[PDB]
């Protein structure tokens, strides 16, 4: 699994066309203000153990952050390694179940399986984007 | 070289912290309209044929695009195969130089070695979103 971690001022998507034929998850949008933004790239080798990692990474950079809101955003370029689009998407439910085991404040899991729009005003600070490896 | 492909309606950036002791780049600061913004992080393996075909894909991707803007957007973030920041610069500095004899719009390389503020809005389109890696 490849994350980028974006802590973000404010943050909106909204689904435009469908990338697959049957999208898993029916299309949206939403907005929101400062949240931690993680764009998630599910890889082929990528399992239970592997959710449970970024799970507790994303929860434990959330609190340094001291962020209330996490975005898990589906993403397909962070990596050259995919996981095929029906256990990415399996993958991306555990990882929301698992983050609200580790973290108290707003989940929000974007549709995948859409091409989307999207804004980011991005913070500046050191710490404001990161990336991450996880595997198993 | 791994590259992300955000086709925007806008960007903008601004330095702020100082992310290298000595940043080869002054400070700074720039938005724009629609542009083709090419997060770029430079890879150990790095050299001139490398740039070469990351210029020549970059001014083709902006010519189906229709775009009349690129920004080279420095980004440590899409590999763990990183190029040193010596070399990184001097990578960074031959891909703009490549660019502009291959693509005749504005071309616009963000200054390297520093944190970072930005805001984009990306377009939601088919190709408004694509990664490529370049080697040698
Ligand atoms: N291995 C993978 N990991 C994470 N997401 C993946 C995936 N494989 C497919 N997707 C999703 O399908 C859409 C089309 O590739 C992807 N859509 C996106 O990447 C949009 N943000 C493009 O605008 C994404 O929702
Ligand atoms: N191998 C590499 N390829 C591309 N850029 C690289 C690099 N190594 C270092 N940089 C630059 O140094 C800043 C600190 O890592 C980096 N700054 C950034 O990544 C900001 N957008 C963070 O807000 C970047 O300018
Ligand atoms: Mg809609
Ligand atoms: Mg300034």
């Amino acid at each position: 699994m490849r994350l980028l971690y974006l802590h973000a001022d404010r943050f909106e998507y909204k689904t435009v066309k469908p990338a697959l034929k049957n999208p898993p998850d029916p299309p949206g949008e939403a907005s929101f203000g400062e949240a931690l933004v993680v764009f998630t790239t599910v890889e082929d080798g990528d399992g239970p153990q592997t959710v449970m990692y970024a799970a507790s990474d994303i929860a434990s950079h959330s609190s340094r952050l001291k962020v209330t809101t996490v975005i898990l955003y589906p993403y397909a370029h962070l990596s050259s390694r995919l996981a095929k689009p029906m256990a990415a998407h399996k993958r991306l439910i555990e990882l929301e179940g698992a983050l609200r085991t580790k973290f108290p404040g707003h989940v929000h899991r974007a549709p995948f399986g859409w091409y989307k729009s999207f804004s980011i005003a991005c913070k500046g600070h050191p710490l404001a984007e990161l990336s991450r490896s996880f595997t198993e």
